[PDB]
């Protein structure tokens, strides 16, 4: 009973979370996961500001209302060379990574590591936060409030 959550730097409070190294989060699970980080799904305006401060990924993830990839530098294998907040338009499938927004984070780039899931609930799952630099924090808990996601 283990969940790995790989997290990124924050840019204007926005960050990316990938679960178990695969696209595996539903929209309901995404909202619960951001709530466990005392965060919310970013609005499109919050994501655009994060992009302007240096945020980009090569992964689809939920924001409020859409599934997107923020891109600064054109890359053929990330959002097909697009720049800006690329919005996924057509897909058969429902599981992606997520973005989260924490209003208390620094205004610009914050590339310090994340050392807690502060709003996780009591539960039996070993949840490990994994940073890009490999540093980890593990705790026993739960964050899902919908049964279809368990
Ligand atoms: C609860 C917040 C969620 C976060 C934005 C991922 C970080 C955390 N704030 C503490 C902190 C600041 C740098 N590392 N940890």
């Amino acid at each position: 009973n283990q969940i790995d959550l790989n997290v990124t730097c924050r840019y204007a409070g926005v960050f990316h979370v990938e679960k178990n190294g695969r696209y595996s989060i539903s929209r309901t699970e995404a909202a619960d996961l951001c709530q466990a980080f005392n965060s919310t799904l970013p609005t499109m305006d919050q994501m655009k500001l994060a992009l302007s401060k240096g945020f980009e990924t090569c992964r689809y993830g939920f924001i409020e209302g859409n599934v997107v990839i923020p891109r600064i530098h054109p890359n053929a294998i990330c959002a097909a060379n697009h720049t800006g907040v690329y919005i996924l338009v057509t897909s058969n499938t429902s599981h992606y990574d997520t973005y989260c927004f924490n209003a208390s984070a620094p205004p610009e780039e914050d590339c310090t590591s994340v050392t807690d899931l502060p709003n996780s609930f009591d539960g039996p799952v070993t949840i490990t936060i994994v940073n890009r630099d490999g540093t980890r924090y593990s705790k026993k808990g739960e964050y899902r409030t919908h049964q279809e996601d368990i």
